[PDB]
């Protein structure tokens, strides 16, 4: 009884493991006639129709979304110590109610409901059910305000509806940024107007040749649409000054030797580098930090910095030096990789760390500065957190020069004493980055970002004193039945006991 269980999960078996979980009574049982009653508002209702659509399909039932009467599932905005995205579920005969002093709240209370759901919820078509909600109550806070995921769609392109079938995925763990890597060698995905060939060109190719893409001003904003629908706060990455061929390519000008060297398709990195002696450089830079920004009603702007092994250090530093202020200048808070800590992070940076358990104690020690000098810390460990790093060295897709990340890697840690010397109070979250050299379609994505998607949001969500890894895996191999009628492939780790 797999698909249909006889009796309702556990109210903890969820991912990320609630902060309080007080199981009692009788559950709550969804009903052809169930209403969902919400508060008199726009922002409500698109909880409520967003709650109806996820169960419409496989219950069949109409579940109309009201502002009247005592529905049957209530989600309700009030006064509390939830928080901007806590929120409190109360389960019994009587109904389920989410409360939560915001919309982003009552979001992530349905993500835990959809979850204490059966499996069966997940199909499109009506099934028997029973649509059982486990009894008691749920209180239920984040550790980290930092929690996100990053697509790579410069390596390969990946549409609109592409992402967001992603945002779908990691809107399920309650993940609250997107980070979208836009631009590297292989490709330039935003259209910039002050320079069209970035776009046209740039964005003409991607790894391994062929057609590549990019999004039109209206397409990139239909993604920060739909990523808020989601309570997804997008953070655009535009690369610099490394990982810039793409640009490099589109405009001849740029490059130091004046020549635009040839769109790339490889696989490799550190060889791209923009001109820092070239003034058109810092007109350029200018110009797409200035665009992108008003295409980003979010707070961050991430200008990358990573891999710069074409930039000596000295030109590195002067360029982050002459860099940084323009975030600033278009009202937003800059992001960099942890290299920025070696380039002074200008005050309300925050920098994301992407080393491994390997990597020297010299290059932790300036990351461990930076945060003591007031730079927020961006957990994402190349050998933790990379999606597309290997399981083993017989996975299909995926790199493995972090070494292999299986799924208990993946989650066993705590980000308040990952890095050496780092103040505690200085990691703002976690990331888990989904590089693309070698996936091509959603459905590998899927592959190489389950089950371990699940296991960094808890990280970010989640109190240290709920993380277990041998009772973990038990509510991660609780996900496979839902996994398999939603049609997400996903790496069956021989280290979780899969339901
Ligand atoms: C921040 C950074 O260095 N990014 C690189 C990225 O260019 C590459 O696609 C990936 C492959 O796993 O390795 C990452 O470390
Ligand atoms: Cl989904
Ligand atoms: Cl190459
Ligand atoms: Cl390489």
């Amino acid at each position: 009884d797999r698909k249909a269980p006889v009796r309702p999960t556990p109210l903890d078996r969820v991912i990320p493991a609630p902060a309080s979980v007080d199981p009692g009574g009788a559950p709550y049982r969804i009903t052809r006639g169930t209403h969902i009653r919400v508060d008199d508002s726009r922002e409500a209702r698109r909880v409520g129709d967003y709650l109806a659509d996820l169960l419409r399909p496989a219950t069949g039932y109409r579940l109309p979304v009201t502002a009247h009467g005592h529905g049957g599932i209530r989600l309700r905005l009030a006064g509390g110590p939830y928080g901007d995205e806590g929120y409190r579920l109360d389960s019994g005969p009587a109904g389920v109610t989410i409360t939560a002093r915001k919309a982003a709240g009552l979001f992530h209370g349905v993500q835990t409901l959809r979850q204490l759901l059966p499996p069966a919820v997940e199909k499109d078509s009506a099934q028997p059910g029973p649509w059982l909600v486990a009894g008691g109550t749920i209180e239920d806070t984040p550790r980290y305000a930092w929690r996100s995921a990053m697509l790579d769609v410069s390596r390969h392109f990946f549409g609109v509806d592409e992402v967001k079938r992603y945002i779908d995925r990691v809107a399920r763990y309650k993940y609250n940024k997107l980070h979208l890597h836009l631009s590297d060698d292989q490709g330039w995905r935003i259209a910039i107007d002050s320079w069209p060939r970035l776009a046209t060109y740039g964005g003409s190719t991607e790894v391994g040749g062929g057609p590549g893409g990019y999004y039109t001003k209206a397409e990139y904003k239909e993604i920060v649409r739909y990523a808020a629908s989601r309570h997804l706060e997008v953070v655009p990455e535009i690369d610099m000054p490394g990982h810039t061929n793409a640009a490099l390519a589109s405009y001849a000008e740029l490059n130091c030797d004046g020549v635009a060297p040839p769109l790339y398709t490889g696989t490799k990195v550190g060889f791209s580098s923009l001109c820092v002696d070239k003034d058109v450089t810092y007109d350029f830079v200018d110009d797409v930090i200035g665009e992108l920004a008003a295409l980003t009603p979010g707070r961050y702007l991430h200008i990358g910095g990573n891999e710069a092994h074409s930039t000596p250090k000295a030109d590195f530093v002067a360029f982050m030096k002459r860099v940084q202020p323009i975030v600033a200048k278009y009202g937003k808070t800059v992001v960099g990789w942890h290299q920025l800590a070696g380039a002074e992070p200008v005050e309300g940076a925050l920098v994301q760390y992407w080393g491994l358990d390997r990597t020297g104690d010299a290059e932790k020690a300036e990351v461990a500065e930076a945060a003591r000098n007031g730079t927020g810390l961006i957990l994402s460990p190349a050998d933790r957190t990379y999606l597309d790093m290997k399981y083993t060295k017989d996975t299909p897709l995926g790199l493995s020069w972090a070494g292999y990340v299986e799924v208990q890697r993946s989650y066993d840690w705590d980000p308040a004493g990952y890095l050496p010397g780092a103040p505690a109070d200085a990691v703002r979250g976690v990331e888990a980055p989904l590089w693309t050299e070698t996936l091509s379609d959603p459905d590998q994505l899927d592959y190489m970002a389950f089950p371990r998607l699940p296991g960094v949001a808890e990280l970010g969500w989640s109190p240290a004193s709920t993380h277990d890894w041998d009772t973990y895996k038990v509510r991660l191999a609780a996900q496979a039945p839902y996994w398999e009628a939603a049609g997400i492939d996903f790496y069956r780790s021989p280290q979780v006991p899969w339901t």
